[PDB]
């Protein structure tokens, strides 16, 4: 039994917040904090049973930030002071639940069903704007463990990741997030 | 095809949080943050053909804000240091998504269909309760450009707005944000 | 007329984050934030006719809380500096809506029908992991007063609780906030 994706889409919440650096325009002045949204909109359902998202590693999901500049960054804080800013990127990955240590890549598949590791991707953004990155054609390189049901009852031992979608500013050859968030546990089964 | 509004309804999120000034008691200490939820409860509806919440201009929308004041507040904590509390105001304005520094005015109507523009109201914040704060029979002072569909697609060029609840403040003729969440992207129609 | 709870279920917002200690490692650096996410899975119906959610004083509710431990906790950085930490606390307690001064006790039943107070229950938060705390067969002490509907409308003097779910580091003989979520109001019915 399924919850219709209508209404029922995954929880976010921001991740490592306390380890964000922050941006700063031409005049040294920290940024008003950019808007990020995070929606998970193809791919998750919501099962009853398991009281968790359920996707299928073959089929494919698809995530959608929405960027909210706010003023004209050229510069990010970070832990060793203000750094010139060189570009922006949207990096996705999945965390064990278990082990949150423990990193899940993602791939994207193309048409061909040829698949490639998603690696973060360049994001521009504008001054003074949202901007809408969708990722598309995603899949995890793994399944969650223990999926299998044990006497019509969820795997006591069942398994779980969780997303983290983070936006990064690159500078000086080093990234450093400056917004993330991570979903709720979520069930990857292979058929 | 529109979505449920009782199961659908705008999502929020903090706006601009590192310029938040901060409330103090009469002992000179910054009280525990107060409670803050905001609730577009009439006026939108999620269209999935366009993947976003609608508003009809002349359709009028409502807000309604929960305060909950932990404490007893006399002073604000400006950027130039504590200042006494004068009163507070809660402020409701439109951004463009694509021109996020350009306000759009809210108006407010009334039966007679005369409008008028939303000032910021005034609003008793009594210490240990939360205050709700309803604000009705509002309307866009703008619609959204490029809201006409392209070959039963949305408009490429669609443009929306966002809207910004802020409780703000007063002290010394200044107002200062205490507490500012954002909506979601909204299509705002004339016909 | 009541909305499923599958698809409606209470919101959340921080509470008093300004408030709260922070977790160290054994080589004195802050940990990356923990994740934090609270689910009052049983026993609140939202009320279309109260706008609110209620609950029957009498049929108990749940709530589960999913805490990602980030990195090994050995410290709490409190007010009074780093203390070694002894344990930590799950505390749940009600709050009056016009008075958030005052509590709620929250009382834990059993089988048999009796009931007892629900103090703060020891959670063991192994590091890189998230812990699933289930708290269920809970209750409110009190009803929330002015129930009686008013013809055929909310009383106009309608109460309301709010409900507090913390995680708290104890450390020499004292407990410190590390993370706590405050729902939206809640009417507790007793027929």
């Amino acid at each position: 039994s399924y919850l219709d994706p209508n209404y029922q889409s995954i929880k976010w919440q921001p991740h490592q917040q306390n380890k964000w650096a922050t941006l700063y325009d031409a005049n040294y002045k920290e940024l008003p904090m950019l808007t990020y949204r995070v929606d998970a909109d193809k791919g998750f359902n919501f099962s009853v049973g398991d009281d968790a998202f359920v996707c299928q590693k073959k089929n494919h999901f698809q995530v959608t930030v929405y960027i909210g500049m706010l003023g004209e960054p050229k510069y990010v804080k970070t832990p060793e002071g203000l750094k010139p800013l060189d570009c922006f990127y949207l990096k996705l990955h999945g965390v064990k639940l278990e082990a949150l240590n423990q990193s899940i890549n993602i791939e994207q598949s193309q048409s061909d069903r040829s698949k490639r590791p998603f690696n973060p991707v360049t994001v521009n953004l504008p001054p003074e704007q949202v901007t809408k990155v969708t990722v598309g054609r995603l899949h995890f390189s793994e399944t969650t463990a223990n999926n299998m049901r044990k006497k019509g009852k969820p795997n006591p031992d069942q398994r779980y990741f969780m997303l983290v979608v983070a936006l990064q500013a690159h500078a000086q050859n080093q990234n450093y997030t400056l917004a993330a968030q991570i979903s709720e546990r979520i069930i990857v089964r292979a058929s």
